This record gives structure tokens, C-alpha cells and sequence, in this order.
């Protein structure tokens, strides 16, 4: 037999009082500027490469078109329940969401390595992910 009293739990302390009503960002308001992805990590500094193709034309495009299109990609954070494709897998699709973008367009033959710059360095970026996540510790 076995049937003591079992089933209570409960923790809530909601301390933050928030009265405050100066919420001022300065001066700045024109028009309309979009700008509504969710929470995606945004690339600050890189130096090593994102992609490498091999072929003079394949390279010389490359960097031809390098400042043609941005270098910053939208990319999340990797997990141990998935692999890196969890967060790749929308990486590329977001990318080439603001890659298509009315703003800019290119050749059917420019789509051909856009998407190779933008898939690797989707993949690319999952060694520096790692990098950090693995890293435990929030001093």
C-alpha cells in the first residue's frame, strides 16, 4: 500500500516593478524601414573564407559580384538535439528571402553561386557555433 498525500508545487516571486514611463530613442523617424525576422544571430567580424570553388571564372565571379551582395548572414544558434541543419536548414531559406529581395536582383546564372556562397556559409558558420557553444561557462 501507498497512498500519502502527494501533489503540491508552486514558485512564483514576480519582483519587478515596473513604473517607469521614459522609454526615449532619440531622434529618428522617416518614411518606413522594414525589419522583421524573429531572432537570428547577425555575423559581426569574420576573416577566414565562406565558400571555395576551385575554378578561375567560378572565382573571379565570386569576387566579382562580392560587392554586388552582402557579406552578414541570418543564422541560429546550433543544439544538441539537432545538427547543425536545425538552424541551416532556415539559415539558406532566410537568406535568400533578403538575397531575392525586390531590392536586388541577378542573372539566372548569378543565382547559380549565390546559392553556393549563402549554403556555405551556412554550414561554414556552424564550426564557429560550435565553437562557442561548447564553451560552458557565463562568467
Amino acid at each position: 500500500s501507498g497512498l500519502v498525500p502527494r501533489g503540491s508545487h508552486m514558485s512564483n516571486k514576480p519582483s519587478k516593478p515596473k513604473t517607469n514611463m521614459k522609454h526615449v530613442a532619440g531622434a529618428a523617424a522617416a518614411g518606413a524601414v522594414v525589419g522583421g525576422l524573429g531572432g537570428y544571430m547577425l555575423g559581426s567580424v569574420m576573416s577566414r573564407p565562406l565558400i571555395h570553388f576551385g575554378n578561375d571564372y567560378e572565382d573571379r565571379y565570386y569576387r566579382e559580384n562580392m560587392y554586388r551582395y552582402p557579406n552578414q548572414v541570418y543564422y541560429r544558434p546550433v543544439d544538441q538535439y539537432s545538427n547543425q541543419n536545425n538552424f541551416v536548414h532556415d539559415c539558406v531559406n532566410i537568406t535568400v528571402k533578403q538575397h531575392t529581395v525586390k531590392g536586388e536582383n541577378f542573372t539566372e546564372t548569378d543565382i547559380k553561386i549565390m546559392e553556393r556562397v549563402v549554403e556555405q556559409m551556412c554550414i561554414t558558420q556552424y564550426q564557429r557555433e560550435s565553437q562557442a557553444y561548447y564553451q560552458r561557462g557565463a562568467s
